[PDB]
């Protein structure tokens, strides 16, 4: 809990994004939200060309992988049938995905660098002091080390991409935590319901347990809305999105 | 018409 105030985000030096899933496939689960997802990337590029150490924890491979294997899968019958899986998906969407996000970064220079992670990595003592020593060596480079999980081969407290970001975020000792996830906020009850209030600055259910978490070694969450434009700049400019967690 | 109807859509683009 370094930081206390919306106005010393100014100087976080190393913080972790975590872009959900609602975040970069579509309602319609007919494509990207190619808007959003490269506007994170320009948001991204711009404070890691400017000094900070940023390292985002991507989600949202297998719903680019259902996409693709749909495809495949109508365009791969007999024309007599059309008169009338997690892995297979994980695997394809993974690597589409990092296509991507190649792509769109070395249209502004950076460099990414894909690092699959599974659950056991973080049992294993000396797997988990590795896998600290190669991100902070891919870090100390100024390259941008893409984290995911191994859905491919081995699909998954680390229970989902959230308290992976968490733990991740306590192991290599970032400053700023940003959980841009699909609500506007945290509420005391949901919003169809009495007492709609945002929670700017909390004191002191997924996303609310991995946060305090985090909050209590060292790290400063901040739960954004994925679908609001420039929230990175603006989270990291002071203005008051978003939901701060301190004491 | 008898052969080309049993053929996959892939193959027929």
């Amino acid at each position: 809990p370094t930081f206390t105030e919306r106005s010393q985000l100014k100087y976080a030096r190393r913080l972790v994004v975590k872009l959900g899933s609602a975040v970069i496939t579509r309602e319609d689960n007919h494509g990207l939200a190619l808007g959003r997802l490269a506007s994170i990337v320009e948001q991204v590029a711009e404070c890691h060309l400017e000094g900070r150490e940023v390292m985002m924890v991507t989600s949202g491979a297998v719903a680019f992988g259902k996409q693709k294997l749909a495809q495949e899968l109508l365009m791969s019958l007999s024309m007599r049938e059309t008169l009338n899986e997690p892995r297979a998906a994980a695997a394809v969407g993974q690597s589409g995905l990092m296509s991507l996000y190649d792509a769109m970064f070395a249209q502004y220079g950076v460099k990414i660098a894909q690092v699959l992670v599974t659950k056991p990595d973080f049992y294993n003592e000396e797997t988990r002091n590795n896998l600290f020593c190669t991100l902070s060596e891919l870090i100390s480079l100024n390259i941008v080390p893409i984290i995911n999980t191994n859905d491919a081969v081995s699909p998954p407290p680390i229970k989902d991409n959230d308290s992976l970001s968490a733990m991740l975020a306590a192991e290599v000792q970032a400053d700023l935590l940003i959980l841009m996830s699909d609500v506007d906020g945290i509420y005391n009850k949901p919003p169809w319901e009495d007492g709609a209030k945002l929670m700017h600055t909390y004191t002191s259910d997924s996303k609310v347990k991995a946060a305090t978490w985090a909050l209590d070694r060292g790290v400063s969450v901040v739960i954004c809305n994925g679908m609001q434009e420039k929230a990175i700049k603006t989270i990291i400019g002071g203005r008051k999105v978003g939901t701060f967690f301190t004491e």
